[PDB]
């Protein structure tokens, strides 16, 4: 549990033991006690009456004579009384994680009341033991201990090659964490699993064992949780969303004493094994998740997968009762929460088990349909990519024919290669694309009909095509928005992430029918064999991905017809037509920039940019200003360099910020074309320190991206909003800085 464990030899075998509490005598595990003889009997009700034994053990070599009892538990429960000269001391591991910015970060990203937020402040030391406060902490569950030694066909050990040793110290820290802890013991045994390294987000590495010899010598006889899509269709949607990561709560669960050989692993020569659930091994997720979904049977809203909790209500007062139920039921199981991703209290989860972030109020959640546009091509190859993947269009769009003749005008006439492309061509490229979206070019769902899924995947986002089954025109396309990570999977693994996407909206069309999945993949049963060198995705991942294969209405299917698609451009995202409230932020950046005469003649010009940090939240309220004088330049690149500033001050600020510009071109320009510059390389702007303007609002937009800019005019504004009174603040001192001269 929570204080140090102790560690002890009985008769010849050495054991760990845990502090006590009660007035209770001390537990000993029931086989040491086999052949030993009782002295009196006695019943205990918390009335089983049960044999009281006098036996001699050491406790840190020093040896122990009691009166003790039998536990089922593989560990000793060691009354104080006992031991009087040893004292009770804390759990003491090696680093311990920043629990107070941990704790700081969720209660700034919150969306309770100051309240309730003061309410979960002092939630936060209330049951402050459930925290995880020291990494490579596991909680202990008390339960019945399981058996996975099922089926009775040994596996073969596996030899255990030479892995990069610049990753072996820190590693070795998790081991003598684990160790200290009795995760893991030291046992040789008959079985050998494969070890590898994988690297960590924060440049140090986390192990992962290759189970997959032992996991086809047990059966999965057991009441798997819910999948992904059962989990998804179910969950309830209220206006608090709260995720909980369980810090590999697997780990919690205990295994029986026959079980450690079967997990056992070398490390530096070493044959080590585990006392708890393995990660990889094939029951693992299942057994967890089945005892979390018991424990929080009685809350109403409560959906959990792997070791993430998801809790939602719509009153926050019952949001904050229900989640301190979950508290306590979690603490009294000994699990562990870690507040590093955890998220409590907000209006949008980051994610709720799979990728997708949580909003709103539906029982089911609810995607974009259309696709995005894609970015002209910089290259011949890149242009053939698009023609096969467009080439199917041919037989249901009537505007096809023409509306491609000019592309294909543009791979013969600069047969040199590189082509080249006018403004125009992009014109018509969306022209190509709006066609698809609409209505006409759409089929309905039809309920007779199975349901057609075509995947593909450029290396940008993935390609989702919905038919029904004999159908011409597609019900509707979708494409795939890669999160930051997502973008470092292999090519086939960004196949599978689309997969899972698109099954997920698929789960509300199939309406009760069946669901067929084509693919560029030829098989099923090949890519569960590909080497573990190259999943660059995480195992949750490839197991999130592998439970789709055991549902019976789903089948996957080889599609010859399909294109080569690791040659496609860019998509083009963007944060437009989302303009949203002017005061809900935590953030608002005024900007403006004036150009007047200048009294040199030779510089011939003189500008002055302006810049205003307020907050709108109770009521303005303005933090800092700025006046800022620029030398000889347009007065369109005053009001230029005013946002690549507030945007540089923003990155300071861990929430959402408003960017408010004079200019059209800049507000617009970093709307319609940056997506569009970016792709290009900023060729044929402008000699070089206009060109080394917009670049920095690209980078500075890529690290934070939840930073969006308006527009306004406000010429002769008297009052025109709640809003203009800030941009005349910042026209004041943009001007200011306008009119002074170096
Ligand atoms: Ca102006």
């Amino acid at each position: 549990q929570l204080l140090q464990p102790l560690p002890a030899e009985i008769k010849g075998t050495k054991l760990l033991a845990h502090w006590a509490s009660g007035a209770t005598i001390t537990c000993i595990p029931e086989s040491f006690l086999e052949d030993e003889q009782p002295i009196k009997k006695t019943l205990i009700k918390t009335e089983k009456q049960q044999n009281v034994y006098y036996v001699t053990f050491k406790v840190k070599g020093r040896k122990v004579e009691a009166e003790v009892i039998a536990s089922p538990y593989e560990y000793i429960l060691l009354s104080p009384t006992d031991v009087p000269w040893l004292t009770q001391q804390p759990l003491q591991l090696t680093i311990l994680v920043p629990l107070q910015e941990y704790q700081e970060k969720i209660l700034s990203k919150t969306a309770l009341p100051e309240d309730q937020k003061q309410q979960l402040k002092t939630l936060f030391v209330k049951y402050d033991n459930l925290w995880q406060h020291w990494e490579n902490q596991v909680g202990h569950r008390k339960i019945r201990p399981h058996n996975i030694a099922t089926g009775d066909y040994p596996p073969r050990p596996q030899k255990q090659y030479p892995i990069n040793p610049k990753a072996k110290p820190s590693i070795q820290i998790v081991i003598d964490d684990l160790l200290k802890q009795g995760v893991l013991t030291p046992q040789n045994s008959t079985m050998n699993t494969p070890v590898y390294p994988v690297p960590k987000p924060d440049g140090r590495w986390r192990m992962v064992l290759d189970y997959r010899e032992v996991n086809k010598t047990i059966p999965l006889t057991a009441a798997q949780n819910q999948h992904s899509a059962g989990i998804l269709a179910t969950i309830v949607r209220q206006k608090y969303k709260t995720t909980l990561d369980l810090a590999n709560g697997f780990w919690a669960h205990p295994i029986t004493p026959e079980s450690y050989w079967l997990t056992a692993f070398t490390w530096q020569g070493k044959q080590y094994s585990w006392t708890r659930l393995p990660q990889g091994f094939l029951n693992s997720p299942a057994l967890f998740t089945a005892d979390v979904v018991d424990l929080l049977k009685e809350i109403p809203n409560v959906q959990v997968y792997v070791d993430d909790i998801y809790l939602s209500h719509d009153d926050p007062k019952e949001h904050v009762q229900q989640l301190e139920k979950v508290f306590q039921i979690l603490l009294q199981a000994g699990y562990v929460v870690s507040l590093k991703k955890s998220e409590i209290g907000q209006k949008t989860v980051e994610f709720l088990g799979f990728n997708i972030t949580k909003e709103g109020r539906g029982l089911t959640d609810t995607f974009k349909t259309k696709l995005l546009n894609i970015t002209p091509p910089k290259d011949l190859k890149q242009l053939q990519s698009i023609l096969g993947l467009l080439n199917f269009a041919r037989n249901f769009i009537p505007n096809f024919a023409e509306l491609v003749q000019p592309l294909y005008n543009l791979i013969a006439s600069a047969k040199g290669k590189y082509i080249e492309w006018s403004e125009e061509n992009t014109k018509q490229l969306n022209m190509v694309i709006e066609a698809l979206n609409t209505a006409s070019n759409l089929e309905e769902r039809l309920p007779e009909q199975r349901l057609v899924i075509k995947v593909n995947t450029s290396p940008s986002a993935g390609y989702v095509r919905y038919y029904n089954e004999t159908g011409k025109k597609p019900i509707m396309y979708l494409n795939y928005v890669f999160s930051k990570a997502e973008l470092k999977f292999s090519m086939l693994e960004k196949l599978l992430t689309t997969m899972d996407k698109a099954l997920i909206k698929a789960m509300d069309l199939a309406m009760g029918q069946e669901i067929l999945v084509y693919s560029p993949i030829v098989s099923m049963t090949k890519i569960q064999k590909t080497p573990l060198p190259e999943r660059k995705a995480l195992p949750i991942r490839w197991i999130t991905w592998m439970t789709y294969l055991e549902d019976p209405r789903i089948q996957f299917h080889y599609d010859k017809t399909l294109p080569e698609l690791k040659h496609i451009p860019d998509v083009y995202t963007s944060s437009q037509k989302p303009v949203k409230h002017p005061s809900q932020y935590e953030g608002v950046f005024y900007t403006d920039g004036s150009a007047i005469k200048s009294p040199d003649p030779t510089k011939s010009n003189n500008a002055g940019m302006g810049i205003v940090h307020a907050t709108y939240k109770p009521e303005y309220q303005v933090l800092n200003q700025w006046s800022i004088p620029l030398g000889n330049h347009t007065a369109q690149m005053a009001e230029i360099a005013a946002v690549e500033f507030a945007c540089k001050k923003a990155l300071k600020i861990p929430g959402p910020v408003l960017v408010i510009t004079d200019s059209f071109y800049v507000a617009e320009s970093a709307n319609k074309e940056l997506p569009y510059w970016k792709s290009n390389g900023f060729v044929n702007n402008k000699p070089l320190k206009h060109i080394s303007k917009w670049k920095s609002i690209a980078e500075c937009l890529s690290m934070k991206p939840d930073i969006t800019i308006q527009h306004e005019k406000g010429h002769q504004p008297t009052n025109t909003s709640i809003h203009t009174e800030g941009n005349a603040l910042a026209d004041k001192l943009a001007t200011q800085g306008s009119y002074v001269v170096n």
